[PDB]
């Protein structure tokens, strides 16, 4: 009689349906996680469901007692099971055995035993669903009997038919565990077969939560979105005006005299509140058939017509007040609608309808020659005609058509007199309550319903204005029905709740962000059951923090600063450290760095570094074709006839396709086809000492791909929809990629402007310098070294898209994008819409073609609505390609085909050259640019008074190393002294303000 | 088309579906034999003209 | 609202103004330079006479104007100050 | 919820579309203004011609 | 079916705002690193003249 936690148990086969490597989420009464489980012959209840681990070897377990009082009413279910088969008699008795052959079947009964069934670590799930029971079993033999934190999926054992009510059940004896089931959502993971090998939940955790949403068992490091929260209601109040009582009901409902029975009174309850319901008390009414309403409270709405009538009739006649009954009453006196909705209340009068000598005074007609109507009153004071002769009087079979009640203390139930009060309708029921504040509360205001938090308003009404609306036209100040008090409609918080995890391999803490919510507020809700989110994160009293995007109670923040890792919101971003932990700090923007500016310093590199960067471009999307009546009708002629009358939308949609198909086409060919003849490398292959092993093609091996293009290729991976294969192969693209790659690298830039031109290397990277403001000379004085650095550079990037997995994070993400939509797509293929089902040929055959003409016309216009939202979302996603498609083009006759000037274009520094990279659906550009470094602080002036005149550099700067003054390039440290053909000359030495007298040698 | 499977039904399983929730392999107990639903071919046809 | 929310720009006002205070001082300081690898100190008069070199105005003009071509941004710069206050529609889109 | 629940998944797609423009206005703001390696601060105190 | 047609024309209205919007912040992105970060050349692209 311990309290254990169920690790893992409990997962058992929801389907028959085999899949094989799949994560499929349902919903369904589970086995919740870490729940509490009673370790143990008492009476328990069963709970709609119930999972039982026998755990014997010595067989003490002997089956079940299945019940709810076992009193020979309901069916006491007997199931025994020696090791592999159950015999199972469901029976009902009052008592089982416990009120060599080491057995006693006694028990006490065997009447109406309808059914009969034969077929260690021993577990059951036990359910009670759509009249079967359904007992799953898992008997795995371990050897031994401790409680394993383990794993075991449940195979289904037996189903069977009972439709019966059961409530509790205790275990045959002749140890275990027992928990409870409730209804939870479950992502199983079936493995190749049909092996459920693992089973994640869904209200445990933040941390698997998103692996629902993600559909995975491994998550990446990150913020994901999941569930919204809301802090729910606390209380529900109805408000109602104060009660007038005041409606015509006692001086009707308490008449010592009425008039005819046939006559009634026009009781007309219109324009009060019909509380009548406390009358209840003051009589004892007997008769209460209320057919359409019963209300033993009435205060609400208003109506126009009540009709209500007033009768007098006996005990045994009531039979015939029923809607649309026929009888005395009907026929003579008032006929009952067929929907007679309202209230026949008939209460015994004999204190005040009876008297010693005779209450002969209340008629009622007997005989009429007319039979009533709905709704009617009975005028007709005629003797009833029932013979051949004219009637006149009495005698002959002439009865006065009014007979008076002989009303006497001494008759009975049948006898004694009823008065009768009849509504019949052609208020509303609820007792008004207190009225609460500053809580998140239901609310019923004078038949205005909402949710929301009241509190008081400073807002004047004018004295007939009962609501309160705003621009966004919602009820936001309500004034009181009853203490006529104004209050506004502030609604309960709510908003979305966010994840933060520093991936499922780092660790599995992780931190939860109430976007947009009081800290205070939600401690709060947390601490009086208020959240929807279930789960709660362990408050520690540091692990909570405040921040303008919301409340974040998953980890501390520190005051330190750190680049940011995990965007949170409003500066805040999350990181993983290690104590190990999870940290919350202000994100720092960079180091800070002042420069050291003054009237005279300029610094100029000394030294430099030929960087090299990539740059992924995605070029093209995956052509798709959608057959619009395949998909939307499964080669059915009735939907095709069907989708015909809805124009011409299959057209539509083909239509677009066929163009973003085209659009695809066209960009794949304005980027890779700007060349217009096929370039060949030499076989020599040097390059004045510059590699180009890893982007020119290797010829030793299929595809004639380069070592860059084969880690690219290798790093990036039904029902009418066709995926058309490109127009240029991939073999072609690469063979864009080597023709544009042997021009640069041959002719230079001049293949792209006419015809190629052949020039030496080193003299194409000479004025690549010339291009960036730095003279060629310096090419060839540094030369092996520059070289050198390439081939390093170049490596480093071989080994930067090697190491890193996430280096071609675009075109994977728009392959995951195509990949998603089509998803999607045929997904909703198993929608049913609001339908009978997503199956065409389950609808067909099983209803004729007119009532299955609106199951079909439902499931065509989801399915349709579903191709237009994937249309739109494809034109919206080929619009996007097709601008990065641009920008590559662009960049391919910029970057590639010639040296671009614009800052931060084709690299991050001083552009120098870029070589193309056939990607999966898209382009890789590798970047050259020239990166100073090696800076040196240096005194400058604006020009050189030498002859009394100011000089100015051609194209340098005049720096100072403390003593001499030079000139120098400035881009690369070279001075240089000062001479005429270096310097120009532009007036006297007056208007320059830095001016410094210095020597202009001439040469 | 209906052809043999070598996907391992346990045997309480009857229909077997994809993740696109297609049924790719049915087996009926009168033959007891697993056989999956590979649809029949399709696709589209166009036309070139000069 | 009834499900919708705003969430806010992961880049605070305070750091957005901070990025432009900074991308500013290295304009004015370091000049163009800064963009392409380490940030270069150069006097302002200097890296404007680089940038009349970069519109085929030789330097020596700047100088020989030097505070007049102040006087004029300051003059201009004091405009835009106006400009957008007297005008509601300058931000228009 | 429930009668919304037989639509599919249209309410995830909302949701994958809203968060997709939400991080592209992220990264928007991040390439506009994000240019620049170290914040730099203006001289102590000096003019600039 | 209003609602979430609703919903939906929000949702697509938003995402062609986008992609005006995201072509208007790479049009900033490429003045900052072309008329900030350096002097541009392109005519009447960093302003009316030189
Ligand atoms: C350019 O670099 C490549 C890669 O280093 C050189 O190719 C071979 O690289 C392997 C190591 O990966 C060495 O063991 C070989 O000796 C290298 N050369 C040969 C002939 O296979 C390539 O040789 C270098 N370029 C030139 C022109 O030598
Ligand atoms: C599936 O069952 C077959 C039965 O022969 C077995 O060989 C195979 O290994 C099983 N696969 C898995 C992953 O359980
Ligand atoms: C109607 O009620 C009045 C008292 O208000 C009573 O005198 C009269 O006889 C009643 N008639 C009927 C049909 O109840
Ligand atoms: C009328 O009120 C008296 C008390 O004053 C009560 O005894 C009687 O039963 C009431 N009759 C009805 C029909 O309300
Ligand atoms: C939360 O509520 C308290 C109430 O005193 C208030 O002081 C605090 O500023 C609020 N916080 C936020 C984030 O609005
Ligand atoms: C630059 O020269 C001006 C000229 O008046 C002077 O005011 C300023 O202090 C100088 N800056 C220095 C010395 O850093
Ligand atoms: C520049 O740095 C390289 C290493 O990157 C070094 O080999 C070279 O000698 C340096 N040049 C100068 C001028 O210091
Ligand atoms: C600036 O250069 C001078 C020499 O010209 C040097 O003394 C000083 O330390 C330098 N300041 C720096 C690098 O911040
Ligand atoms: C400045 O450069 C000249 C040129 O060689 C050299 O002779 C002198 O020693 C250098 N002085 C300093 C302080 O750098
Ligand atoms: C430069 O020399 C001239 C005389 O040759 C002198 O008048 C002038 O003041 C000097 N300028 C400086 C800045 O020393």
């Amino acid at each position: 009689q311990s309290y254990t936690n169920s690790f893992t148990r409990g997962v058992y086969y929801p389907d028959k349906v085999f899949r094989s490597s799949v994560l499929h989420l349902t919903q369904d009464l589970f086995l919740p996680f870490f729940s509490n489980v009673t370790w143990f012959n008492p009476v328990l209840p069963f709970n709609d469901g119930v999972y039982f681990a026998s755990t014997e070897k010595s067989n003490i377990i002997r089956g079940w007692i299945f019940g709810t009082t076992l009193d020979s009413k309901t069916q006491s279910l007997l199931i025994v099971n020696n090791a592999t088969n159950v015999f199972i008699k469901v029976c009902e008795f009052q008592f089982c055995n416990d009120p060599m052959e080491s057995e006693s079947g006694v028990y006490s009964s065997a009447n109406n035993c309808t059914f009969e069934y034969v077929s260690n670590l021993r577990e059951f799930v036990f359910k009670n669903i759509d009249g079967y029971f359904k007992i799953y079993s898992k008997h795995t033999p371990i050897i031994g009997r401790d409680f394993p934190q383990g794993f075991s999926a449940l195979e289904p054992l037996v189903d069977l038919p009972i439709g019966i009510n059961i409530t509790r059940f205790q275990t045959l004896l002749a140890d275990y565990y027992v928990g409870y089931l409730q209804p939870r959502t479950f992502l199983l993971k079936y493995n190749e077969n049909g092996t459920i090998t693992d089973a994640v939940d869904c209200a445990l955790d933040p941390l698997s939560e998103t692996k629902c949403t993600l559909k995975s068992f491994t998550v990446e490091k990150g913020i994901y979105q999941t569930s919204n929260f809301r802090v729910q209601p606390t209380e529900s109040i109805v408000r109602f005006p104060n009660v007038t009582n005041l409606c015509p009901f006692h001086e009707v409902f308490n008449a010592t005299r009425f008039a005819s029975v046939y006559a009634w009174n026009r009781t007309r309850i219109s324009n009060c509140v019909a509380d009548y319901s406390v009358l209840y008390n003051f009589a004892p009414f007997f008769a209460f058939k209320c057919y359409g309403v019963s209300p033993t409270k009435l205060n609400d709405l208003c109506f126009t017509n009540v009709y209500a009538d007033s009768f007098v009739i006996k005990g045994n006649e009531v039979s015939q007040i029923a809607p649309g009954q026929t009888g005395n009453i009907a026929d003579y006196n008032y006929k009952l609608p067929d929907d007679f909705t309202g209230c026949v209340i008939a209460w015994n009068s004999n204190k005040l309808d009876s008297k010693h000598s005779g209450n002969y005074d209340y008629w009622y007609r007997l005989f009429r020659k007319s039979k009533l109507k709905p709704f009617e009153r009975d005028i007709s004071t005629e003797i009833y005609q029932a013979g051949n002769k004219p009637c006149k009087g009495k005698g002959p079979n002439c009865y006065f058509p009014l007979q008076s009640y002989g009303f006497r203390p001494t008759y009975g139930v049948g006898h004694q007199p009823y008065r009768v009060v009849v509504l019949s309708f052609e208020c509303g029921p609820k007792k008004s309550t207190n009225l609460v504040k500053n809580k998140c509360v239901n609310f019923n205001f004078n038949g205005l319903t909402g949710t929301g938090v009241l509190t008081k308003s400073n807002k004047k009404f004018l004295p007939f204005q009962q609501f309160g609306r705003d621009i966004v036209d919602t009820t936001d100040a309500v004034r009181d029905p009853q203490t006529l008090e104004i209050l506004d409609i502030t609604p309960c918080s709510f908003g979305g709740v966010s994840v933060i995890t520093p991936g499922t391999n780092t660790s599995n803490q992780v931190a939860v962000l109430y976007q947009g919510v009081n800290c205070t507020e939600v401690s709060v809700a947390i601490h009086a059951d208020q959240l929807t989110p279930t789960w709660r994160v362990y408050s520690t009293g540091s692990n909570v923090f405040q921040t303008r995007a919301g409340c974040l109670i998953g980890a501390e923040y520190v005051n330190n600063s750190y680049e940011c890792d995990i965007p949170i919101g409003a500066g805040v971003c999350a990181s993983y450290q290690t104590s190990q932990s999870i940290i919350a700090y202000t994100m720092s923007l960079g180091a800070e760095n002042s420069v050291a500016y003054s009237n005279n310093s300029i610094a100029i590199p000394t030294n430099f570094t030929i960087s090299v960067t990539t740059e992924i471009l995605p070029v093209s999307m995956t052509k798709t074709s959608v057959d619009c009546t395949m998909y939307i009708c499964g080669d059915s002629t009735e939907c095709s006839n069907l989708l015909l009358q809805y124009g011409s939308f299959c057209t539509q949609l083909k239509r677009a396709l066929t163009g973003i198909a085209v659009e695809q086409d066209k960009n794949t060919q304005e980027v890779f086809a700007q060349v217009k003849q096929i370039y060949k490398t030499p076989p020599i292959k040097y390059f004045g000492g510059f590699n180009f092993s890893q982007i020119l093609p290797d010829p030793s091996k299929p595809s004639k791909r380069s070592p860059i293009e084969d880690l690219l290729f290798n790093k990036v991976t039904f029902n009418g929809l066709t995926v058309l294969p490109p127009l240029l192969t991939d073999e072609m693209i690469a063979q864009y990629t080597s023709a544009l790659l042997a021009g640069t690298i041959t002719s230079g830039w001049t293949f792209g402007a006419g015809p190629a031109l052949q020039i030496p290397f080193p003299m194409q990277m000479a004025y690549r310098f010339n291009g960036i403001g730095v003279t060629q000379n310096v090419l060839y004085e540094n030369q092996k070294l520059i070289a050198n650095q390439f081939n390093s550079a170049i490596g480093k990037i071989q080994d930067s898209l090697f190491s890193t997995p996430s280096a071609l994070g675009k075109l994977q993400d728009v392959v995951n994008h195509n990949a998603q939509a089509l998803n999607t797509l045929v997904k909703q293929l198993s929608s049913k819409f609001g339908a009978i089902s997503s199956v065409l040929n389950d609808i067909l055959s099983r209803l004729d073609p007119p009532e299955a003409e609106v199951q079909i016309d439902r499931l065509i216009t989801g399915r349709l609505q579903s191709l237009q939202t994937y249309v739109t979302q494809q034109l919206i996603r080929a619009a996007e390609i097709r601008a990065s498609a641009n920008l590559a083009a662009t960049k391919m006759s910029e970057c590639v085909l010639g040296q671009s000037k614009r800052v931060d274009f084709c690299g991050k520094g001083y552009h120098l050259m870029s070589f193309p990279q056939s990607a999966p659906h898209g382009v890789v550009f590798l970047h050259v640019t020239y990166v100073p470094a090696q800076e040196k602080n240096f005194t400058t002036a604006p020009a050189i008074c030498h002859d009394g005149k100011a000089h100015f550099p051609r194209e340098g700067v005049f720096v100072s190393n403390g003593t001499h003054w030079f000139v120098t390039q400035r881009n690369f440290y070279e001075p240089q002294i000062i001479t005429t053909d270096n310097t120009f000359v532009s007036g006297n030495c007056d208007v320059v303000i830095g001016i410094v007298n210095n020597t202009v040698y001439d040469p």
